[PDB]
């Protein structure tokens, strides 16, 4: 049952760019890499043991970066963490299945 969400890229909202927002830190310090506004653009959600993420948002100047967060539906104060991140991505680069 929802083999993968992975629906349309939906319109990133003030909820995404959180998620790459609380994740921006993390990235600079996972990939090596100095990011910065994070402007969410679009996002997939998915599905597994809660709800992971999908995101493209821009690196600050017209570079761009794919993002991958899991969300615990349970627990109190939680840390979305950064599954995953296409650095160095475009607009024509979809999220997909990754």
């Amino acid at each position: 049952m929802i083999p993968g969400g992975l629906s349309e890229a939906k319109p990133a909202t003030p909820e995404i760019q959180e998620i790459v927002d609380k994740v921006k830190p993390q990235l600079e310090e996972k990939t090596n890499e100095t990011y910065g506004k994070l402007e969410a653009v679009q996002y997939k959600t998915q599905v597994v043991a809660g709800t992971n993420y999908y995101i493209k948002v821009r690196a600050g100047d017209n570079k761009y970066m794919h993002l991958k967060v899991f969300k615990s539906l349970p627990g109190q104060n939680e840390d979305l963490v950064l599954t995953g991140y296409q650095v160095d991505k475009n607009k024509d680069d979809e999220l997909t299945g990754f």
